[PDB]
């Protein structure tokens, strides 16, 4: 039949449809559960914060990421595709990951603040670093700690910048990305990140 | 050594950050204030990173010394051991208050700290600072592993620091309130 495990996943998955309307909240969780036929009474089983829905989404995105990278690795192994240089590969990996945000971009800044709260942080940081380990695994060649920290910082800063980016198809974000990736490959857009941080400052202060 | 003189230029440049920011301009002024030519700034990066990093390590060092003073007060019987949450709220407030004279330029400094080539150093200063606060907090009072304590306190600190950049309240009252809430959050999870 269906485990409780499978049921919750199903609800969270269906709640994503309503995020663009109710945001990352227990409200959207309810509309999800209801679109599945579940009573509003039965729809109560997740924290009013929307954090489980956010974490759900993130892991689903990382799962989607792992699938893409495994497959492109499969082409290399099949001589069907030419291995990319690390710097190029990370830019493609990160872009690929951040484009999954676009359909939800409207409320993503609030979701990010919630990820940053103390009670969500061990979980979200754990997803982040697992994701970063995957990108590095599929890249293929700095010690583990410097690689992990540099890619996570490239990811988060580019993420913040994207939140303020309104150039066509996010040209500016991908530009920022390339600049950061080259900054990391060599070891040494500035203002763009301070508006990013101010944006994040503002969202945090609004709760 | 050449290390000392640089340390001394960097410390002297701090005086000029309020006016010139985390820039070579600051460093040149600093050098000039020690009766050196502005050309001695040539011996540092134009980034601002070395000056910022210098400042951060000085604040962390000064924090350790303050926490050492409070601990000795307790061991004298002149104060009572504070609860973890109260201790963490005080320690974070003490650390962020050092930012105040520099606050106009701190958002740029944060963005520089976050560059990939500053990150190893940046994160390293931050982990030492958090380990240190927990040390003086007394790990005896907590049911979290090293990882949770570290991640939660770093987050409390970074979020409070961000929020402080937007705070126009008198004496950052709103920042301390946010900080209290974040610490309540960590104590409760
Ligand atoms: C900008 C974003 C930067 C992210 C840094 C990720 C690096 C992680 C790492 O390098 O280490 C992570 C190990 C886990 O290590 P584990 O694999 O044993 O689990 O936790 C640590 O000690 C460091 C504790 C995490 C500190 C994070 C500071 C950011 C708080 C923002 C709010």
């Amino acid at each position: 039949y269906e485990s409780e495990e499978q049921l919750q996943h199903r609800i969270l998955t269906a709640a994503l449809e309503f995020v663009p309307a109710h945001g990352w909240t227990a409200e959207a969780i309810a509309e999800g559960a209801q679109s599945l036929g579940l009573s509003s009474a039965a729809a109560s089983m997740f924290g009013k914060d929307g954090s489980e829905l956010i974490l759900h989404f993130v892991t689903q995105c990382n799962t989607r990421l792992t699938r893409v990278l495994e497959e492109e690795q499969k082409l290399v192994q099949l001589g069907q595709a030419e291995k990319r240089k690390t710097d190029q590969f990370l830019r493609d990996a990160v872009e690929t990951r951040l484009r999954m945000l676009i359909p939800y971009i409207e409320h993503w800044p609030r979701a990010l603040s919630i990820l940053m709260l103390p009670h969500n942080i061990p979980s979200s940081l754990s997803l982040l670093t697992s994701m970063v380990d995957d990108m590095w695994h599929y890249a293929g060649d700095f010690n583990w700690y410097t690689r992990r920290a540099m890619l996570a910082a490239i990811y988060n800063t580019t993420e913040l910048v994207m939140m303020q980016d309104s150039s066509p198809d996010f040209e500016d974000t991908w530009r920022f990305l390339e600049n950061r990736v080259n900054d990391a490959m060599n070891m040494g857009t500035g203002e763009a990140l301070v508006q990013g941080l101010m944006g994040a400052a503002v969202t945090l202060k609004n709760l």
